[PDB]
């Protein structure tokens, strides 16, 4: 027999009523813009399926950030173009500013706006409580929204959230993993980075859902206010779930398992062991403390919990008594 099938508990239909040319992405004609209005200035960042530069506009002097795609699927190129398109103007999305080709080799780019990105490894390193509390409540924006929008980024992770830091400016960027949500669809599990896997993944369930990014989420905060980057760190996906089980133990695992009649494979019983459940205060000492307060650790579990239909959603995640000082600070007459 197979494993138990599962939907969404949010958001569940928002592609259903949507007109097919919103979620039907290789029916998209592509607008494209004018590739000698940028120059390239440097390499940013090399990607296994694409290279990224800084660049400028040179019909307004603009900082800008071009994203080659070198061959891979058309049908991927229009996916993450569809989506950026459709999520455009979204609080904390990134925006695609153009999309360019060589006229001559048809080679494809896509043009976002640039973000003075604080280094990361650095900027952790500085956060205070508030800063903490204020960039995850923008983070949840941009999740709900795209979300809302029938979109899972799937993703989620340090590096694909840009931050301004002296602007309080935050982006989540990287859509190339991301995809429609469809009810009963059966999904590719080969998503997000090894550390930030929810547990769906790594027992290969594929019918999953939005949820998914919150789980990736609630190790990105675990990081934080912990400050142990990354917090679960497998040296592979089988330890990958170890790492988990041995702090939200495997009892939970194995009623997640159970509940969906999932069939794990016969060594991963052995590498799993068994683990209490560990108690979050447990991470903390006297050096990440000040980070650390009740409101963060309910909130933490909340999120990072086996069964992806008991996450918090975005929504739920944002009306969290942690976010009480940040909201009252940005309710803005402007
Ligand atoms: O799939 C991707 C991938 C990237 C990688 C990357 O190109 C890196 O660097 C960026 C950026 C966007 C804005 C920005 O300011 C910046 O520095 C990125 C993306 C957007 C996407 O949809």
């Amino acid at each position: 027999s197979g494993p138990v099938p599962s939907r969404a508990r949010v958001y569940t239909d928002v592609n259903t009523h949507r007109p097919r040319e919103y979620w039907d992405y290789e029916s998209h004609v592509v607008e494209w813009g004018n590739q000698d209005d940028y120059q390239l200035v440097r390499k940013l960042g090399r990607g296994k399926y694409s290279e990224v530069f800084e660049a400028i506009n040179i019909t307004n002097n603009e900082k800008v950030v071009v994203k080659i795609l070198k061959p891979v699927k058309k049908k991927k190129i229009k996916r993450e173009i569809k989506i950026l398109e459709n999520l455009r103007g979204g609080p904390n999305i990134i925006t695609l500013a153009d999309i360019v080709k060589d006229p001559v080799s048809r080679t494809p780019a896509l043009v976002f706006e640039y973000v003075n990105n604080t280094d990361f490894k650095q900027l952790y390193q500085t956060l205070t409580d508030y800063d903490i509390r204020f960039y995850m409540y923008e983070i949840l924006k941009a999740l709900d929204y795209c979300h809302s929008m029938g979109i899972m980024h799937r993703d989620v992770k340090p590096h694909n959230v840009m931050i301004d830091h002296e602007h309080r400016k935050l982006r989540l960027i990287d859509w190339g993993l991301a995809e429609f949500y469809h009810p009963g669809q059966e999904y590719n599990v080969r998503v997000a980075s090894r550390y930030f896997k929810g547990p769906e993944l790594l027992v290969d369930y594929q019918m999953y859902d939005y949820s998914l990014d919150m789980w990736s989420l609630g190790c990105m905060l675990a990081s934080m206010i912990f400050r142990k980057e990354p917090f679960f760190h497998g040296h592979d996906n089988y330890d990958q779930l170890v790492r988990i089980a041995k702090v939200l133990g495997t009892e939970d695992l194995y009623d997640y398992i159970d509940k969906y009649n999932i069939e794990l494979d016969p060594r991963f019983n052995d590498i799993l062991g068994r683990h209490s459940r560990k108690r979050w205060e447990r991470f903390v000492h006297s050096e990440n403390q000040h980070l650390v307060s009740p409101e963060a650790l309910d909130f933490l579990d909340k999120l990072l919990r086996y069964d992806h239909q008991s996450r918090l959603t975005a929504r739920e995640a944002m009306e969290h008594p942690y976010f009480y000082t940040v909201v009252k600070d940005q309710a803005r007459m402007g």
